[PDB]
């Protein structure tokens, strides 16, 4: 039956490289809603929070639908793989107790809302082109204080609030873990972000059991925008199979929009000129400029338990260049 | 008959609810137009004369009327007051005409469409602000939305002939402008103003020497708080009328906060304010160390400024008994 099937491939939500576009298949479109539901079961997220089973599948199906399903990289694939990431990364051993249930809270459902209603093109594209987005937020994170205004709101919707027994202060305090951990998903806050993590490695701070000391707000959040961070950019991480079935999705979004760009008589952004464009030298550069020095950052932090995810990466790499 | 109030538009102290009353409740259409006259904006920038009026006449409908202080008044007392110390003389032709026109605009648009309430209200009472803004500069976002927004209704477009960097330079000083007068970033601000002012530079003859761009636009958004923050700076007649609105404006909100079971935010309570010791208050802890530290900037300059200030200050506190 195709529900045993899907049923079985959900034994895996705890590994690295989940077969979530076999799981979006299996599950008719809904990688997302049934991987939420599924990470909210296994970390028994429904009881400690009283979330009322029927409210989870309603919210998860109005923000899935939300998700365009004609935009090739940036849809409810793409969020549910990022929302299955991160429960992974969550459950390291050098983190293990470290966050409470309210942060885990958190970083999932902030991984969940994190690219809702993704147009298919950059930040700068908005800027450039006026648009009504980019004039609403000011030409600052447009993308990202977008994805949590439509996320947070959807909340209002039927039978929609998974957060109706929670105390006021665990809704203020989780509202304002979630909007600290998706604005630190904008790319222009990379550099920054990946600094704060190298200084933290650099004074990392441990407790009698091996695990990590995390001693403040500022800490602790921190490495929950790093932990979605490197999840949102995990797709070099995984068994190759997966990384280049997102690799040509993003080149497919990115191709859009240097159509776009140019029919606009506007110059053409970085790897989205499809006459121009060498796919393997842009995920070597990607890999080499971005994505490495993130995640052995990231391993250093939760050393050794990173060192698969490192290998798998830089054997990845390896692949990539060799197709020069 | 409003024109002769007017001819004061280069003077600390325009009698601007005159203005206001002279000009059938259009401060700011006028003030702004007379401005704009004055810096010969129209030229250098070819902004038709019905093009500029259309704007800052929708511009000025978008402050709401029925709000006491957040309101047209004090947008077109912020402009003139931004426009006085751009005439200062330590800070003359140090400014583009370009950077001074964003500080102008910046100042007209930096509380339209004011609700009257603040950021923590309108947070704490899940507005539809809020959530669009996800809590952070709610108010200050919204101002530069709509300031923005009102350029493409129909004839409009006051910069339709800068040039394309132009319009993005000017878009980026604005923005950076209004989201720094958020009462929040007030202290970050004030810091920064008094390192530049702690390793300042000046020539010797009055004027002061900026190089890059992060420490020009930070003078300007100090300038733009600082002409935020005037009111205690004005005569004595002037201030006390601002002192009334501000404090009709928060008694509302207080009101609406009790209506609900909310904590009341400072100053908001009628039943428990000290109208006189929160300006007193005011004066010290935010005010008096802002324009302190803004006229050692521009020495001396702005002494007639600090001394009304320290005056009004003692004033105030006489009303204490
Ligand atoms: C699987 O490959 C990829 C997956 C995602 C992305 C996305 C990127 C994005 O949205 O903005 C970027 C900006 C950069 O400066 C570099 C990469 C990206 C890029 C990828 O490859 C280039
Ligand atoms: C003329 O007096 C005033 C004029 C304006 C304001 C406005 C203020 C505002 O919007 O947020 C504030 C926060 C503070 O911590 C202190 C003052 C203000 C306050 C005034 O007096 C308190
Ligand atoms: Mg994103
Ligand atoms: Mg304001
Ligand atoms: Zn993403
Ligand atoms: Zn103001």
């Amino acid at each position: 039956e195709q529900e045993d099937v899907l049923a079985k491939e959900l034994e895996d939500v705890n590994k690295w490289g989940l077969h979530v576009f076999r799981i979006a298949e299996l599950s008719g479109n809904r990688p997302l809603t049934v991987i939420m539901h599924t990470i909210f079961q296994e970390r028994d997220l429904l009881k400690t929070f009283k979330i009322p089973v029927d409210t989870l599948i309603t919210y998860l199906m109005t923000l899935e639908d939300h998700y365009h399903a004609d935009v090739a990289y940036h849809n409810n694939i793409h969020a549910a793989d990022v929302v299955q990431s991160t429960h992974v990364l969550l459950s390291t051993p050098a983190l293990e107790a470290v966050f409470t249930d309210l942060e885990i809270l958190a970083a999932i459902f902030a991984s969940a809302i994190h690219d809702v209603d993704h147009p298919g093109v950059s930040n700068q594209f908005l800027i450039n082109t006026n648009s009504e987005l980019a004039l609403m937020y000011n030409d600052s994170s447009v993308l990202e204080n977008h994805h949590l205004a439509v996320g947070f709101k959807l909340l209002q919707e039927e039978n929609c609030d998974i957060f109706q027994n929670l105390t006021k202060k665990q809704r203020q305090s989780l509202r304002k873990m979630v909007i600290d951990i998706v604005l630190a998903t904008d790319m222009s806050k990379h550099m920054n972000l990946l600094a704060d993590l190298k200084t933290m490695v650099e004074t990392k701070k441990v407790t009698s059991s091996g695990v990590l000391l995390l001693d403040n707000y500022s800490d602790r959040i921190q490495v929950l925008q790093n932990m979605v961070h490197c999840a949102d950019l995990s797709n070099p991480t995984k068994p190759l199979q997966l990384y280049r079935q997102w690799t040509d999705r993003i080149m497919e979004e990115f191709f859009r929009q240097g159509d776009r760009e140019r029919e606009r008589g506007m110059e053409i952004s970085p790897m989205c000129d499809k006459h121009n464009a060498s796919v393997e030298k842009s995920q070597v550069g990607f890999i080499d400029y971005i994505v490495h020095p993130l995640w052995e950052t990231w391993a250093d932090l939760v050393h050794p338990d990173a060192q698969d995810i490192l290998d798998t990466l830089e054997d990845n790499r390896e692949w990539y260049q060799s197709t020069i």
